[PDB]
């Protein structure tokens, strides 16, 4: 399951556009935040199928959290719980180089 490095890689842009835009707008691009969350769940979602298939649940119950995460920060109206949930996010994903 450890090559899941590309899907990784794409999701960790993702959520360092996302944390860019909470911090430099005031009030967010919010279709342009949108459009980053689509394709970092769909990453993500991904990432958890073959953690999944191989045999890893541990770190696929962490790629499922970390989609929900990414759902809070479409939903929540503090700029620092937004904030929160990025950086949560990158230091999961880092660990899976």
């Amino acid at each position: 399951k450890k090559k899941i490095q590309i899907m990784a890689e794409e999701a960790l842009k993702d959520a360092l556009s996302i944390l860019n835009i909470v911090k430099t707008n005031s009030p967010p691009a919010e279709e342009q935040l949108e459009r980053f969350a689509k394709r970092f769940e769909r990453n993500l979602w991904g990432i958890a199928r073959l953690f999944e298939s191989g045999d890893q649940k541990d770190e696929a119950e962490k790629a499922k959290r970390m989609i929900e995460w990414m759902k809070r920060i479409k939903t929540t109206a503090s700029e620092d719980e937004q904030e929160e949930m990025a950086n949560a996010i990158i230091t999961i994903l880092q660990s899976w180089f």
